[PDB]
């Protein structure tokens, strides 16, 4: 664990990240799709390998010795909104045991079903809040990697707000 565990926020390419273990916004095929699975695919093309899992699910591949956690949310164009805040919790769940068991002291996570699955909404609020929920338990070092500077600002705010 880390001595003091952290939540943090970057605003930057999570495939240039400077933690231990990286959280992929994958999809359930293991296809390099686009946004952060497409710079996911370019940086650890190896971690592809019979990635393909289940919404709501995450499955670790190494690339290397470096561990790519492929975390599945749902799709909202495709879930209703009660199914698909189920989906994304559990997607949430799945990446801190893999955390846990991995036994890392940090993690580079991005928010969960908030581009292309996010069915057109801002699911800023609702993604932190499972991050939250699933990783408060652990002692990694959390740092979260956005691209947009309005995001950044609220999350470092939703951050500092727990102190
Ligand atoms: N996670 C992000 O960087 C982001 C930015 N703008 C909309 C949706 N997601
Ligand atoms: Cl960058
Ligand atoms: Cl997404």
């Amino acid at each position: 664990g880390a001595m003091a565990p952290s939540y943090r926020v970057k605003r930057m390419d999570i495939a240039k990240n400077d933690e231990e273990c990286v959280v992929n916004a994958a999809n359930p095929r293991g296809l390099p799709g686009d946004g952060v699975c497409k710079a996911v695919y370019k940086k650890w093309p190896e971690s592809f390998k019979n990635s393909a899992t289940p919404v709501g699910t995450a499955k670790t591949v190494m690339c290397g010795t470096y561990p790519v956690i492929h975390a599945v949310g749902p799709n909202f164009s495709n879930y209703t909104e009660s199914e698909g805040d189920r989906e994304l919790a559990a997607a949430y769940r799945e990446v801190a045991k893999e955390v846990t068991r991995l036994g890392v002291n940090s993690v580079a996570i991005p928010l969960l079903s908030t581009g292309v699955y996010s069915g057109g909404k801002d699911r800023l609020t609702q993604s932190l809040n499972h991050l939250f929920t699933a990783m408060d338990s652990t002692d990694a070092d959390v740092v979260i990697y956005c691209r947009d500077k309005e995001w950044e600002k609220k999350i470092s705010e939703a951050i500092q707000m727990r102190t």
